[PDB]
C-alpha cells in the first residue's frame, strides 16, 4: 500500500520503459536518468494495520518489510495451531509474461523461523534456493540455517550431498526427508556481492543466473524458486528483475525494466530496493545484450 492508493497502484500496474537493444546501452550510460525514473516508483510496503497475525513482528528481521498479503506464502504444517506456525516473511513472486509462483522472495532467516523456511521450501516443492547475502558483513545479515552435513528442523530433515566451489558463489546439493520422502535442492550461496556497493561487474550474477535457468528447465512441474538475501528485496529483487529481463531480451530483443520492477513491487513491497540496485539490473542486463548475437541484418 500506499499514501495515496490508486495513484500508486495504478502507477505500479500502468508505467511502462520498453527499452530496445539500442536504447538500453543509452539508458546505462547515462546513469542519472535512471535515478528519477526509479524514485518514481512507489514503494508498496505493508501497513502494518494491513495485516492481522499477533506478534508476527518476532519473525520479521526488518520491522517494516513485510509480506503483502495478496501473496504472501502461508505456511500448513500438519499439525500445529500457533497461528504464528503459518507466517514466514516471504511472497510468492510472478515471473516473465507474469508466470504464477516463478519465485519466493524472503527475507535472511531468523533463529526462530529457520523451521518455518524449510516447512515453506519443502510443501512448496521449491527446487532450489538462491542465497546472496554473507551471514555477516558488518553486523549480523541472515542466521546459519543449513547443517554442515546433516540436520534436523521440525519434521523436515536436511542432507548436504555434494558442494561445489565456482566463481563468487558456492552450490551445495541438498536432499529433504520427511518419513518416506526425499527433496532435492541446490542451494546456491553467492558470497562476494561488496558490503558497500553492487558489484563492479554482472558476470558472476549472470553466472548464477543461466546455472539457476538450466536448473528450472529440468525442474518443471516442481515448486518456485527461493531467493533471499538480508530483508529479501534489494539484492533479491535483483537477481529476479535480472532474471526477468535476460528472458525478456532473449526472446523478443527489447526489456521493460521499469515495468519489470514495478510488478516485482506489486509481489512484494520494496523489491530492489535501491537507485544504484536499479541502475546494476540495468547493467547487467546490458552485459546480457553484449552476448547476444547481432542485430545488424
Amino acid at each position: 500500500g500506499s499514501p495515496r492508493e490508486k495513484v500508486a497502484m495504478e502507477y505500479l500496474q500502468s508505467a511502462s520503459r520498453v527499452l530496445t537493444r539500442s536504447q538500453l546501452r543509452d539508458v546505462v550510460a547515462s546513469s542519472h536518468l535512471l535515478q528519477s525514473e526509479f524514485m518514481e516508483i512507489p514503494m508498496n510496503f505493508v501497513d502494518p494495520k494491513e495485516i492481522d497475525i499477533p506478534r508476527h513482528g518476532t519473525k520479521n528481521r526488518y520491522k517494516t518489510i513485510l509480506p503483502n498479503p495478496l501473496s504472501r506464502v502461508c505456511l500448513r504444517p500438519k499439525n500445529i495451531t500457533d497461528s504464528l506456525s503459518t507466517y514466514i516473511n516471504a511472497n510468492y513472486i510472478r515471473g516473465y509474461s507474469g508466470k504464477e509462483k516463478a519465485f519466493i522472495a524472503t527475507q535472511g532467516p531468523m533463529i526462530n523461523t529457520v523451521n518455518d523456511f524449510w516447512q515453506m521450501v519443502w510443501q512448496e516443492d521449491s527446487p532450489v534456493i538462491v542465497m546472496i547475502t554473507k551471514l555477516k558483513e558488518k553486523n549480523e545479515k541472515c542466521v546459519l540455517y543449513w547443517p554442515e552435513k546433516r540436520g534436523i528442523y521440525g519434521k523436515v530433515e536436511v542432507l548436504v550431498t555434494g558442494v561445489t566451489e565456482c566463481d563468487n558463489y558456492t552450490i551445495r546439493n541438498l536432499v529433504l526427508k520427511q518419513g518416506s520422502h526425499t527433496q532435492h535442492v541446490k542451494h546456491y550461496w553467492y558470497t562476494s556481492w561488496p558490503d558497500h556497493k553492487t558489484p563492479d561487474s554482472a558476470q558472476p550474477l549472470l553466472q548464477l543466473m543461466l546455472d539457476v535457468e538450466e536448473d528450472r528447465l529440468a525442474s518443471e512441474g516442481r515448486g518456485p524458486v527461493v531467493v533471499h538475501c538480508s530483508a529479501g528485496i534489494g539484492r533479491t529483487g535483483c537477481f529476479i528483475a535480472t532474471s526477468i529481463g535476460c528472458q525478456q531480451l532473449k526472446e523478443e530483443g527489447v526489456v521493460d525494466a521499469l515495468s519489470i520492477v514495478c510488478q516485482l513491487r506489486v509481489d512484494r513491497g520494496g523489491m530492489v530496493q535501491t537507485s544504484e540496485q536499479y541502475e546494476f539490473v540495468h547493467h547487467a542486463l546490458c552485459l546480457f545484450e553484449s552476448r547476444l548475437s547481432p542485430e545488424t541484418v
